[PDB]
């Protein structure tokens, strides 16, 4: 009964195309009745049928040319219209349920909003459509509701007409200019306050800017709004791209399940992506607003005016417009806190889904549910593609293979060959052993060696790549990988790279199996800088003297190479004593090392957006990739053990930075943030100072914060150190933001990571919390998908019951939401990483799931590709 994987290599032209389409909704949460009148054009052969898509739709009535039709089936997913001439008005009139809709695809309720979201494809759920982006039609939307229940009527583009009616309704017509396919259609009736406010762009058109919140939201709102105008003047500035619209309409709304949706002119985000205040939200929920606001925005042109033939093309705007909410964010703040972020995310996340049993090309050949794969690899190994780009063309000539791709594709729904090859043409490098990294999944991993010879003065890297095979693929061969490098002689001071009496580009172009690259006038000994900026998104084997490292530490010219040597040290370190912990021996560390630490401490020159990094530990999962076999448990006692000795090492050196860097004054300004960050990246080894000392700093910050930012890092301090005052803290937090859900789900992440013994118990009962709803996305993410992907030492406790915990909450979600329940069983999934004792309760767990009455797709998908 499950679906069919659909297969790339299928791709074919649709038989018909619609190229208007006039919607109405006569709008209500029990029951809404849609009436869409199509204007279709035949293609294919004059005897094919129209297929349509449907889901849980109740069909009223069809009319071809008004003529009620009779040759006509619904078939499992589809309406079949046969024998239909080359033009004609198709209407079809359908019912859908929008409060019966708890999976959040469609037409559904959020409070007492009634919204959308139709990426992929939840458009089907609305109406018969033919729901394919290659299907590119002129929307008109007319909105009936209740005028008191729903005094604000939204969809896309411009108001046309508006009317009032008979016991108390009233109506709202929209149209939309641009042709879409309908994944970027969107509706939203509810009451909202509204903050307005415009921008000009740089060629003299004002749009409106509007931004819906709940009432009572307003002064949440000016960061969101100052965002988006942010990111209109930046993709001026640095892209040439102006809005094309009048209005810019944004809506927060609490239940939503995909982050935020760039639905043109009607973006609808979760209120995460939204709402701030100092007391409530961190730094980072600052530049998280920004980023999310950035990367909509940014697909007004890279998915919306150019847009995807087929979803297999899904990177074709998700690693693109990635890549510019990351230019954006650099541009705007601190470049190298944002790379070494997102190479953590790479190195961490991405890294692991790429050996997993979902591993997948970032142009994906095969799919079951396309929901799945909106995915680390489409999104960031995406957009490290896209940087390769412009690492091998420069700036410059990127541009213009941007302007040559919208030239080429503005209006249609183009391929990511089409992209590669608009980059190609305009700035004539050959990109064609380039376009194996859409097709290949799979991590590659880069060997170094390296001679010097001072009888020549030349230097040589003999360099190797290979991918290791896959679940999905058995063949691999080389990439095109840029390798860029930097030469150090002893002082510190950059070795000019130079062959045979001319420069040498420091990218070099491994493009084979095995090649050397020699530089001639290498006068004395260098140290390397390899990879540089993660240039490719690959694993670097080479074999690191500490000596080397601490010294890229002191002198690398990159902020972002001192932080990876800084990662390479300690990658010794943390594996050596993982070892340690598995034969019962405590944490062994050379002085020489902790002495890196503390020069990092006490370099004034270093900028402390840098050092603040530095002095942040790799994560659990980030450590989990360095090895073969992953040992949870040990990887949280080992990263919390060099915690321990680094601030009992660092202990005075680490106050004195904490206390240098104290703000009296709170401000979301760059600087700023970089200084708080170094001061909570002390506090997080402080609190594991002397136990009363550190109870005593700690609550103090907590209670002292004039902002979440300070308030968050101690409370988080005293959780991780489980110090005295942690249970009064986390009370009074609860007892004074139970009300604020944004702000409970830091409270339900903090009690999901704990260290505490009995944190499954507490998690467990948590799911009885007043400020705790299975009905709301955010919550379940903060509580179960925080414990079971972010404690993954408590959800592989040894007697199996995280892995129980985690079933009984698929069981339920496998019902009521879908897409989050396959979100959640990723932990599940990476069985074969884990010892076998684990691996065995891992299966049980998946073959219970495989099992469940009416298992969705989404999770079926997934168990599959598990358990084989
Ligand atoms: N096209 C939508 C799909 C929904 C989606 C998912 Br699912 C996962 C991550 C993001 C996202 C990624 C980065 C920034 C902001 C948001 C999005 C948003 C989107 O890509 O605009
Ligand atoms: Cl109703
Ligand atoms: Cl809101
Ligand atoms: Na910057
Ligand atoms: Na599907
Ligand atoms: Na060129
Ligand atoms: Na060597
Ligand atoms: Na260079
Ligand atoms: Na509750
Ligand atoms: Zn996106």
């Amino acid at each position: 009964q499950q679906p069919q994987a659909k297969y790339r290599h299928d791709y074919r032209a649709p038989d018909y195309q619609i190229t208007d389409i006039d919607l109405t909704f006569d709008l209500d949460a029990q029951k809404t009745v849609v009436t869409a009148v199509s204007q279709a054009v035949r293609h294919g052969a004059s005897d094919a049928p129209l297929r349509l898509n449907g889901e849980d739709l109740k069909l009223v009535s069809v009319h071809i040319n008004d003529e009620p039709w009779t040759a006509w089936k619904e078939e499992e997913g589809a309406l079949v219209i046969s024998n239909l001439p080359e033009r004609f008005t198709l209407k079809i009139i359908n019912e859908i349920s929008p409060a019966a809709n708890t999976a959040l695809e469609g037409l559904y309720q959020s409070g007492d909003a009634l919204c959308t979201q139709c990426e992929a494809e939840g458009f089907r759920h609305i109406t018969y459509y033919l729901d394919r982006p290659d299907v590119l039609a002129r929307f008109t939307t007319k909105i009936i509701a209740d005028k008191i229940k729903y005094p604000f009527l939204l969809s896309n583009g411009n108001r046309v007409a508006q009317g009032e009616l008979e016991n108390g309704r009233h109506w709202v017509q929209w149209q939309d200019p641009f042709p879409k396919p309908c994944y970027l259609f969107a509706l939203v009736a509810g009451d909202f306050d509204v903050l307005r406010d415009t921008f000009t762009t740089r060629s003299g058109r004002e749009v409106a800017l509007e931004l819906y919140v709940d009432r009572g939201n307003l002064d949440r709102a000016p960061w969101a709004m100052t965002s988006l105008k942010n990111s209109m003047k930046w993709d001026e500035e640095r892209f040439g791209l102006e809005y094309d619209l009048d209005i810019y309409m944004i809506v927060a709304v609490d239940f939503f399940n995909m982050g935020a949706m760039e639905n043109k002119g009607l973006n609808i985000f979760n209120s995460k992506y939204v709402l701030a205040r100092t007391d409530t939200a961190t730094d980072k929920d600052y530049l998280d607003i920004e980023r999310v606001i950035g990367h909509e925005y940014f697909h007004n042109w890279t998915g919306n005016r150019v847009t995807c033939r087929d979803w297999f093309q899904l990177s074709l705007k998700e690693g693109l417009t990635v890549f510019r909410d990351q230019e954006f964010s650099s541009d705007l703040g601190s470049r190298a806190v944002n790379r070494i972020n997102n190479v953590r995310t790479m190195r961490g996340l991405q890294f692991a889904e790429d050996a997993s049993p979902m591993a997948h090309p970032i142009r994906p050949d095969m799919v079951i549910e396309m929901n799945n794969f909106y995915t680390l690899t489409v999104y960031e190994k995406g957009a490290e593609v896209i940087r390769m780009i412009h690492t091998l063309l420069g700036e410059e000539n990127f541009q213009k293979g941007m302007q040559l791709y919208f030239e080429r594709h503005d209006g249609s729904a183009a391929t990511c060959d089409d992209f590669v090859q608009a980059m190609e043409d305009a700035s004539n490098v050959d990109l064609s052993h380039f376009r194996r990294w859409y097709s290949q999944s799979g991590t590659p991993i880069v060997t170094v060696k390296d001679d010097y010879n001072p009888e020549t003065e030349q230097y040589t890297l003999t360099i190797s790549q290979r991918t290791p095979a896959t679940p999905d693929q058995a063949e691999k061969q080389p990439l095109h990988i840029p390798f860029a490098i930097e030469l150090y002689d002893n002082e510190g001071k950059v070795i000019p790279l130079q062959k045979g009496g001319h420069p040498v580009n420091s990218v070099l172009n491994v493009t084979q199996a095995e090649q050397t690259f020699v530089f001639d006038n290498v006068y004395f000994q260098p140290v390397p800088a390899l990879l540089c900026e993660f240039s490719a998104p690959v694993k670097l084997e080479y074999k690191w003297s500490d000596q080397q490292l601490t010294f890229l530490m002191r002198h690398a010219r990159n902020d972002f190479s001192r932080w990876d040597a800084a990662q390479s040290l300690l990658a010794t370190y943390i594996k050596l004593n993982v070892a340690r912990h598995q034969q019962g021996q405590p944490l062994s560390l050379p002085v020489h090392v902790a002495d890196a630490f503390r020069a990092v401490l006490l370099d004034e020159k270093i900028d402390p957006a840098l050092a603040a990094e530095i002095l942040t530990l790799p994560s659990v999962n980030e450590m989990a990739e360095l090895f073969d076999i992953i040992d949870p448990i040990a990887i949280a006692e080992v990263r919390e053990a060099l915690t321990r000795t680094l601030a009992t090492e660092l202990a005075d050196e680490l106050l004195a930075i904490y206390n240098a860097n104290y703000q009296s004054e709170y401000r979301v300004e760059h600087e700023d943030i970089a200084k708080r960050t170094l001061r909570n990246a002390c506090l997080r080894f402080l609190a594991f100072g002397e136990t009363h000392l550190a109870d005593v700093l700690v609550s103090k910050q907590f209670h002292e914060a004039n902002n979440m930012t300070d308030a968050l890092a101690a409370l988080s301090a005293a959780v991780a150190a489980q110090l005295p005052c942690r249970d009064a803290l986390m009370q009074e937090y609860d007892d004074k933001w139970h009300q604020n859900g944004l702000v409970m789900d830091k409270w339900f992440i903090l009690q999901a990571t704990s260290p505490a013994a009995n944190v499954l118990e507490t998690v467990r009962g948590l799911l009885q919390h007043r400020s705790f709803t299975m009905s709301n996305p955010n919550r379940i993410r903060s509580l179960i998908g925080a414990f079971a992907g972010s404690n993954p030492a408590a959800f592989h406790a040894e007697d199996g019951s995280g892995y129980l915990f985690l079933v009984e909450m698929l069981t339920d979600l496998n019902s009521r939401n879908p897409q989050v329940a396959s979100r959640l069983i990723e932990p599940l999934i990476r069985l074969k990483r884990y010892d076998a004792k684990r691996q065995e309760k891992m299966r049980a767990a998946l073959e219970q799931l495989k099992g469940l009455e009416n298992l969705s797709g989404d999770l079926y998908e997934k168990i599959t590709k598990a358990l084989a």
